[PDB]
């Protein structure tokens, strides 16, 4: 998680998306969803990230629709974001034993329980926090099974970013399980 603001630029694909929704929380705005393949995608745009600017008009305040309307009406050819880092979550870093375990239960991508002597107790993991991404990959709307074969397929050191369930809970609904574990952006990042 990079601490303060950049800035990013896309340009409108062919069809007039960028592959963005976006939400209202706390009088700011915040990422609900990147589409893979997308403009937003491809100059790494993550769940979570806050839009500080579009265009340098400041979002505080806006509604998700006021802020999906004044991207629907911008020229296509170059929208500057001015974006904060994921602000609501947290990096950790765990190591797995020689079991290959890191040390925790989930249940529909949120931690439940820490075991003891783990990684995930030597490092402070906590219960009641989501799971939006591991080592970079966002898995938001995967199946607990295929969450648990990310990690088998992770090697010794992983990185989970979690969010507290309570505030992920409020940016992802009024958006369909389905969405989310179809269209959501699950995709290593390129270079």
């Amino acid at each position: 998680i990079k601490q303060g603001i950049r800035e990013v630029i896309l340009c409108k694909d062919q069809d007039g998306k960028i592959g963005l929704r976006l939400k209202s929380i706390d009088n700011g705005i915040f990422v609900q969803l990147v589409q893979a393949n997308s403009p937003a995608s491809l100059v790494g745009l993550r769940f979570g990230d806050q839009v500080l600017q579009i265009n340098g008009e400041n979002c505080a305040g806006w509604s998700s629709d006021k802020a999906h309307k004044v991207l629907k009406q911008a020229f296509g050819e170059k929208i500057t974001m001015t974006i904060r880092d994921r602000p609501f979550e947290r990096t950790i870093t765990m190591h797995k034993d020689s079991t290959g375990h890191v040390g925790f239960i989930f249940k529909n991508g949120k931690i439940t329980s820490i075991v003891k002597d783990s990684s995930a107790a030597r490092n402070g993991l906590l219960t009641e926090h989501n799971i939006c991404e591991i080592n970079g990959q966002n898995v938001i709307g995967l199946k607990d099974s295929q969450i648990a074969d990310i990690l088998s397929t992770s090697g010794t050191v992983v990185t989970i970013t979690i969010m507290p369930a309570f505030i992920f809970e409020h940016i992802i609904k009024r958006m369909a399980p389905s969405i989310m574990k179809s269209l959501m952006d699950h995709t290593i990042p390129e270079v």
